[PDB]
């Protein structure tokens, strides 16, 4: 019988190991219901109860990291009959990284397994899942250079510890009939990016030529079509502002500069810059994750939908990971970084996604959010510290997702991707993002 291997963070501190415990059983059963070999809890005894020292599956950071680790089990029928070398009484991952590493965690019952080291920091992973409180959205924090992923927060969760040892039916159930489904990897599930994804728009649009950063574009009223033909469609601003500029379009959240933008590059020059990203891509990471798409055909067929991708909406699907790996261009001059999760991973990149001018020109601007009163981010604003950052909703044809993107540009050490599912009843993810925020600006810095 050898000892599982152990998954542990970036420091060592342990995310999955094994822990001794003092457990059970060998009118009775209901005798020792109503007061608390086979283990049932953990530890002048009922009829039939005993003690014994049994090691345990331990995760200590709970449900904070629940999706990620995921949990163990025993071994089925149906898992030995699929592969070689299975007790009846062994451990298998059932889910997380405690599945996709079983082959180098479970060793062989004899050589122990071996254990696998991350790049979660434990204490950056607690902190993004505390900001959330059961709302339904998720949160990715990655080290924008490297590639490092410092967390990968999906909520709500539910506890990997009793799924692992014994977790009731009742409590299984109400895990099952959790409308807002605890068990899924939110931060590996498809959404469209929503208005953050302007900044990507805005780069190319700078490097095709047509996009101008001191262009100032006349720009009334809160809604505009580019003739009849568009219908009741318009691209639509919160506020009404002119002449705007690529700066204060970028500040404002002014969909209007941004979809005539886009019709003014065009499909083609428009596509071409999409196509440099890492749309349609399997990654090297060890989560399950559909390649991100641009839309549903190879060309949108529709200059509704041209414009609506133009913003972060129609017919994108970008995984938080991959959105949080598209964003990195711009604190790499232009180059895009591949996200690792096992620490001793080679970094990966893509060189020369968009332009080192267009990359900064947008990190530049987007210091706006943060610096200036008017920002939606002013909230976050710290003298002693340059972040940039870009809120952003998206709307699901009547529920909306709330989008927060912040970039360290004092020392490009991090950066984060938050989401917030069904924003209008759970609050935008800026409302809640300021204490992770502060919380990486003293420890990353
Ligand atoms: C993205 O650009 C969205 C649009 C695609 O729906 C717009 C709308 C929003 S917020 C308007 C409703 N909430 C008001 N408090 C913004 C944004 O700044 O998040 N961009």
């Amino acid at each position: 019988n050898a000892k599982r291997g152990e998954i542990v963070d970036r420091n060592g501190s342990g995310l999955a190991i094994n822990k001794v415990f003092d457990e059970g059983v060998v009118a009775n059963i209901k005798a020792f219901s109503d007061k608390f070999f086979v283990p049932i809890t953990v530890a002048e005894l009922p009829t039939g109860a005993a003690t014994k020292d049994t090691e345990s599956r331990y995760y200590p950071l709970g449900e904070a990291a629940a999706q990620l680790i995921g949990y163990t089990g025993t071994i089925t029928a149906e898992d030995i009959e699929k592969n070689p070398e299975l007790s009846s009484t062994g451990v298998i991952g059932k889910t997380g990284l405690e599945r996709a590493f079983d082959k180098e965690l479970r060793g062989q019952d004899k050589k122990d397994g071996q254990t696998i080291k991350l790049t979660i920091d434990s204490g950056v992973q607690q902190q993004a899942f505390a900001i959330f409180d059961k709302r339904p959205g998720s949160a990715v924090i990655t080290d924008p250079q490297k590639g490092d992923l410092l967390a990968t927060v999906s909520s709500p969760s539910y506890d990997p510890n009793k799924m692992a040892n014994g977790i009731s039916q009742k409590e299984y159930d109400a895990y099952n009939n959790n409308k807002d489904l605890p068990f899924t990897a939110r931060f590996a599930t498809g959404y469209a990016p929503g208005s953050t994804f302007k900044t990507i728009t805005g780069a190319i649009g700078l490097d095709a030529g047509t996009l101008k950063p001191d262009e100032e574009l006349e720009i009334n009223g809160l809604k505009w079509q580019k003739d009849k033909s568009w219908g009741g469609y318009f691209a639509t601003r919160v506020k009404e502002a002119s002449p705007v500029n690529l700066r204060t379009a970028l500040v404002n959240s002014d969909n209007i500069y941004f979809a005539q933008q886009t019709l003014r590059m065009g499909e083609d020059k428009f596509r071409a810059g999409l196509n440099k990203f890492i749309f349609g891509e399997e990654l090297d990471l060890p989560i399950a994750m559909t390649p991100a798409q641009i839309s549903n055909e190879d060309k949108f067929n529709s200059e509704i939908l041209l414009a609506d991708t133009g913003y972060g909406q129609g017919q994108l699907l970008i995984s938080p990971i991959q959105q949080a790996t598209m964003y990195s261009v711009f604190q790499n001059n232009g180059t895009l970084v591949y996200p690792k999760l096992v620490l001793d991973k080679e970094t990966k990149k893509k060189d020369n996604v968009i332009s080192a001018n267009a990359a900064n020109t947008i990190a530049t601007d987007l210091l706006g959010s943060v610096e200036d009163p008017s920002g939606y981010v002013y909230n976050m604003y710290n003298p002693n510290f340059s972040l940039a950052a870009k809120t952003g909703t998206a709307e699901i044809k009547g529920k909306e997702n709330s989008f927060l993107l912040t970039l360290d540009r004092s020392n490009n050490k991090f950066l984060t991707m938050i989401m917030v599912e069904n924003s209008g009843e759970n609050g935008s993810a800026t409302d809640i993002s300021k204490p992770l925020i502060d919380y990486l600006e003293a420890t990353i810095k």
